[PDB]
């Protein structure tokens, strides 16, 4: 499995820069030239890297500094053919942001944080980036206290309805895509899961423009199911961007290597990636962006390895997924489990409320006892995807 | 504290009903009789009471049951006074359900499922209820391939916005309440959280009667802040109905009485019912229902104070919840947080995206690290708050 | 990959003979005849079979009727040839044990269960069973201040050694082997993980005997490694029996087909109880039973499946562990990442605490910031193993 | 309640000393110094403060340096009277560690993390204190390959016995108490709960001298409960030391305030450490910890606020429990619950195995259907431990 551009495995900047530093001690690698980082990943296969406005551009750089960082930066994706799907802003690792960005309590704050997105808009603009991601890190609570809930979901409206006036007003081809985490910093996160962050956009002024990234660690942190949470995302149209990664667990977001964490989830991601919904339905077809941090045990040679990981995980999986749907065994199996049958409307064309209420054998004469001796045969169905997963169809 | 039938205590009928049976033993308790579950409600101070069709009609009752039945239970209302707020179906005991009712892969099955509920809502109707919840319980799957996950959204709104539709074309007083939860019984269930329930009615036609009836124990369950979820409900004004209980962690539902579970996260759920959003906002202003169980170690007199327990557990926060707020010095150190100063808009009236890029004192000139210096307060807050609640204070 | 008796692969009566009754529904299953599931059982390449006292005889029976079920069951093990390697004890379905059998805090429900545990070692010595498990299911609290806690540990002391006395009194050949489990049926479970069922085994009178009977499901609802876990267990050399099956996540026990719930876990749990460790040590011989429950929406065919499924999965898992294994190149992998330099002692052979101290070179002139550049290559570690788990190397 | 010395109220240096880095953001506070700290703690009403060595003595230090650093350290605890009760090893945040201290696979980071302890021991000595925590933080691992689990936990034993045997030899008054956590900063840590902890402790040669220091949000990581935890470790005598805070949920470790978390668990807590067993037992004598960390949105008044809100937070849950315990109507409930009758043996002053079998009464004579009729009455006697928690009993 060799990825090539063609497979748009976009990484982010901070992903293989991550240093190391965690609650418990320092760094264990030394920063990471960007210029590099952009070579490096275009050597093993990426179509593209994103990037955080300060993974790039220090906090505190003046005007000079930030020329000749994004010239030094331009170059490099000119010379390697690298493209940036994606930028997103950092409203979470300078003190000031200690109570949040948009959410924050303090006002002057929160307009810092709003000016501080703006400008990052205009950047994400002149990139070419499609996507613009909010990912809402210290916008939550430790303590139920500490907020008033309905103005935080207003002060959280303000900035991204702003934002998203903000693109239509300058013409700007760009998207937002709001990322759910339950919790990590905060004690409680808000917007935790992708159903969240979908139901706010449903009350938001420019919500047109405004959709998911759901990433795969944020939602099993919660013990939920990522591929039932994209599944909802796609079906509303709302699947905009996506964070790719592992976890094992409900704790810390470990942020592994995607497929090294709940692998038959992982599996099942990827088909519905790859093969879409078995009755039809829309497809996801952006960037497969991988959101992680390689262990910090390891050094760089196991850097450019997790990045190869990452890349080589999805394509075995895939090719797997494509040869899972692909057999006549499986195919059949869908069929007596009623994945098919499921597609069929419930009621009869032109059937109403009170037409089925009426009809006798719907209800009245229905024998509930024998429907109840279907087997549905759910285990062998299973039993089947494993096997093709552990390549052994 | 003594509950009036002022407070709106009501109970469902399965609550006090439940009779010890779980996953590895029998039940410990014999049934109890409808009748004598209303007089008994009624003396402790009940509002109303809530069943579901089959807790009150036996599955297989033929029409002279049904009858008598309903006879006995109406006199039982009429002599007490209690009223029928909120009905509910059944569609997870019977084996037919195994594999849902709506999202049921079999066709004939989803059928039944909807002319079950379509017959209910007439009852609930007559019963004059204001509140007809639907808990997806057996919708959802154990494995990942067993479901075409688009096809199980478009079969879910199939069956709520018929039934919806049916409402509205019988000119019944009734609104739709969808109860998420994660899992349990199945593995992993469709509309999980409150978010994912939200998210889902803005993809229905007749959304406009159709709201939310979160649980305590389900949302916890997903290790979520229950106070942010059902603040999520009222900020979208989706808060149509509450199950209140207990539950001790990321575990099977235990459905301990209301206050016996997260003791401080139920002291800030009944802050927000009582006193609303520090900044205003819509209130809470339905029944505080109680979705409990009595554990199955205690005979009927446990029941009778398990069921005490609920209303005196409510009864005590709130008491502590309106001294909380009350208290000057409460009120400083929430000023002085910043709970009141998150109300306040981000940006000046008539303010815009460009006008705010501009201004030199939000963005260029905004002095970070002296901002950053602000002392939040958060830990005194919570301690006052805990203090209060301790009855300390 | 076909099973044969030779593979030690047993399963319990409760396993295939569970009928689908679950907290929110009734049995979808029709009873399982306990001659039926030996010869179905031992059709499929099954070893052996294990029960509960009431899983053959009901809990009412006389003593015609217990001598008739046994010799038809002794008849049906010899006619196929199944062993009975484990015999366990029910301390939790009737009612009378809601408070626990072993810990009730009723003594004359205490004297019951020893008694009924008593008699059982009786039955299970005859059936020649070399292990009789203790699955303490009610033994537990959903508050805290419904037991003494030092008292419940007291009284699970006595009965323990009560039993283990009367193995040793009659000269039985059986072990005893403890099942933690964290939750359910009971809010908390005194002796919830692998390490407090070994840590309660040290403090026992006849100890020697006594050992742990692990579940995959049942460490996993703690969020804990089952690897690490019964690799603690055979380090002690307690790993007397384990219990094998599947389970996605902090909730529920689902008691899935072993190999349908964590599968990578499920790969380094097969290495473990085939390949031993890597350096050498102690190595697991017993049994490989399977404790799982046929998903409810499956009949019959679905049932025999998944008792197929649980073998096929351990055999394809133990093939890829063993091509693993194998592997010059991760072998390689392996002694980068220092596997087998773990097995070397710190210490040097009469080196002495003092020694150390003042051995310059491991402390005073050791140079902390060149050994800290060690690339451990754990990540490409992992990513050799998941690419022989998914059949590619 | 205002703490004074008699108390036994001690904090680490780390606590009140974070700064408010976390792995998304930086310090929020500016460092504070450990003279400044042992003022600031012992006017507060502390009796002692513990360390970590390179809380007070950096890693790079000179001699000139660490002696420059105890002599005003030494000054400081003259002037305030503050004991230091226990001192603690950092084998976790230089990047050396990165794999482990003890167990880290290469020899010489092993010899190096010993020899870093056993310098430490001489430092616990000189200083008093009476117990050596040890908290193997980086002991673990992300991958289930990337150790030999057996060599793991021999290399982890060699350690503490060299430890051990060290402190034998040379006589200090000093025992070794083991920290349990279950993950974070590894993805798995060996020794995860109290339990492994224990358990791990019985293979040790020096085992004699070796207790836990248990940490309460610590085991509600892996969502077990506290006080069932401490209470096996009382129970096994090997509760030496203990550290004190709040947790949330299943998540990263917060270390809020004791209290700040599950607020009824604390409660129990505090009633076992303070009052013991309802039926007599073990009794935990030692000083009450607090392992916690100021929240980074505060400044240095929420840092002060914090260690006095640990302090009140233990007095007020102590008075509720005091007055709890004491009240007659409690003490009926508990008798009625069956509290005091499990502390009877269940076996008869000299009868055996055999007896109890043959006894018709206990077992083929006993009326299992009417002893399963006995209210517990579980849920009032919790009604009335809230009751008291609220200060409204
Ligand atoms: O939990 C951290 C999130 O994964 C973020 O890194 C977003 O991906 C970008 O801000
Ligand atoms: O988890 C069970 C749910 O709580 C349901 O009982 C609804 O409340 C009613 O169907
Ligand atoms: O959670 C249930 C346990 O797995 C038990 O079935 C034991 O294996 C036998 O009593
Ligand atoms: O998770 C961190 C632990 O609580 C440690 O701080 C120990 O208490 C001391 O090393
Ligand atoms: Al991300
Ligand atoms: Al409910
Ligand atoms: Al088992
Ligand atoms: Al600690
Ligand atoms: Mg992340
Ligand atoms: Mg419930
Ligand atoms: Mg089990
Ligand atoms: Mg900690």
């Amino acid at each position: 499995v060799q990825p090539t551009p063609a497979d748009h495995f976009t990484f982010g900047l901070w992903t293989v820069g991550w240093t190391g530093a965690d609650p418990f001690g320092v760094a264990t690698r030394k920063n990471l030239d960007p210029v590099e980082a952009v070579h490096k990943l275009a050597e093993l296969g990426a179509y593209g890297i994103t990037f955080h406005d300060n993974d790039l551009i220090p906090f505190d750089a003046t005007e000079a500094e930030r020329e000749k960082i994004l010239g030094d930066f331009n170059q490099a994706l000119k010379d390697t053919g690298l493209k940036v799907p994606m930028v997103t802003t950092n409203l979470f690792s300078h003190p000031v942001f200690k109570d949040g960005g948009f959410t924050s309590n303090d006002r002057s704050i929160r307009r810092f944080a709003l000016a501080k997105v703006l400008h990052n808009i205009d950047l994400a603009a002149e990139m070419g980036a499609e996507t613009f991601v909010m990912w809402g890190g210290r916008e939550g609570s430790e303590y139920d206290g500490s907020k008033d809930l309905a103005a935080a979901l207003d002060r959280m409206r303000e900035g991204v309805d702003t934002a998203a006036g903000y693109i239509k007003d300058k013409g700007y081809n760009l998207r937002i895509a709001l990322e759910p985490k339950p919790n990590e910093p905060r004690g409680d996160i808000f917007l935790p899961t992708v159903g969240h962050g979908l139901a706010f956009i449903e009350q938001l002024e420019h919500g047109d423009i405004v959709g998911l990234n759901p990433e795969t660690g944020h939602e099993q942190m919660a013990g939920l199911n990522f591929t039932h949470g994209i599944a909802q995302a796609l079906w509303a149209e709302k699947l905009f961007h996506i964070d790719l990664n592992g976890q094992r667990g409900i704790k810390y977001d470990q942020d592994l290597v995607f497929g090294h964490g709940d692998l038959t989830s992982a599996f099942f991601t990827v088909d519905l990636l790859e093969n879409g919904f078995p009755n039809g339905g829309p497809k996801y077809t952006g960037p497969r962006h991988f959101d992680y941090k390689p262990s910090r045990t390891d050094g760089y040679d196991g850097v450019w390895d997790s990045a190869k990981a990452n890349m080589s995980m999805y394509l075995l999986l895939k090719e797997r997924a494509l040869a899972f749907r692909a057999d006549p065994e499986v195919q059949e199996a869908m069929k007596t489990s009623g994945v098919f049958e499921l597609g069929e409307t419930t009621l009869n064309a032109g059937e109403s409320a009170a037409d089925l209420m009426n009809d006798s054998a719907s209800f009245a004469g229905f024998d509930a006892e024998a429907a109840a001796e279907r087997n549905f045969a759910f285990i062998r169905l299973n039993q089947l995807a494993i096997e093709h997963l552990l390549g052994s169809r």
